[PDB]
């Protein structure tokens, strides 16, 4: 809750279970990580006032998923910028020291309005906090867009992650 | 419309532009690709009545996505399993003789309540086409099976054919 942004390193270290300890949450590691940076994470404001995660992803032509998406018509993979919003919501969960390993449990309507195309710069994801629910499983419900060089072209509501201290109900 | 079933081979044809010409839909190739065949496809049928697809892809252990997801925990990315549910919408839509290129649109409701592990053997995809829309698009409800157990649904996914994707 202290640390209000992360590099690449630390989410490398994160992914390797590092950063929030064995048993708790880990990003994927490349090549399923779709975040390079997170530029902001805190857990008051944000359009809820539950807080807020805005994060980047840079893009260049290289980025494996291009070649064979599709090809001669090169284009981000919408479900990999999908689930960098699932990425971000796992990381906040663990961030405010819950334990357990993440699980995606879906979310509500998603839009493509838009597409990533190899030319791109940077695509950045907003994502704010709707709730969190400590009950008994630990779960956080938010709503996120997905922008590329300053032009929203997603956007999904009701995204939803928990926490599992054993994932052996999956 | 005319053949119900399609080998990998047929699906990595897709992939190269070569199943339904240039310009028109393409299966994602490998590594994105998520599905090993077609065993039905049909434009009657299913639960709408409007039609329906029944695709698989096997799974083994050494799948690029169990290593790096996640490290010491591997489990099949719930994105991808829904991605194969989009590449068949959009596939279907080709399958009909639209011409265009291939944008997933979104979804209503999706729910993970399962998972994919490397000692799983197969997962299975079910379609059922709800609605064509001849700009051309295509919805559908569709659920993720892995070894007989029904383990994601998705309502209302949408998949578009785009003759330009330069506006996209
Ligand atoms: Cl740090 C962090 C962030 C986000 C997540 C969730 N990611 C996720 N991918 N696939 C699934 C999933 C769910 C059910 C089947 O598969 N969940 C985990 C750790
Ligand atoms: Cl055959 C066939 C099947 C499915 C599709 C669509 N798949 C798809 N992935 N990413 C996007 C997308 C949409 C918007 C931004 O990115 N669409 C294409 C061809």
């Amino acid at each position: 809750t202290k640390q209000h942004a992360f590099t690449r390193e630390d989410l490398l270290r994160c992914s390797r279970g590092e950063l929030f300890g064995p048993g708790n949450a880990q990003l994927p590691a490349p090549n399923m990580l779709m975040i390079d940076r997170i530029v902001h994470i805190s857990d008051v404001g944000g359009k809820y006032g539950k807080g807020e995660l805005v994060a980047e992803l840079d893009i260049n032509p290289d980025l494996w998923f291009f070649a064979c998406h599709f090809e001669g018509d090169p284009v981000m993979p919408g479900c990999l910028g999908l689930d960098a919003m699932w990425q971000l919501v796992g990381f906040y969960l663990g961030w405010q020291g819950n334990p357990g390993r993440g699980r995606a449990l879906g979310s509500g309507e998603v839009k493509f309005f838009g597409q990533v195309l190899p030319t791109a710069k940077k695509v950045t994801y907003n994502i704010h906090i709707k709730r969190t629910i400590n009950r008994s499983l630990v779960l956080a419900i938010a709503d996120g867009t997905v922008s590329v060089d300053g032009r929203e072209i997603y956007s999904a509501e009701g995204l939803r992650v928990g926490l599992f201290t054993s994932t052996d109900s999956f």
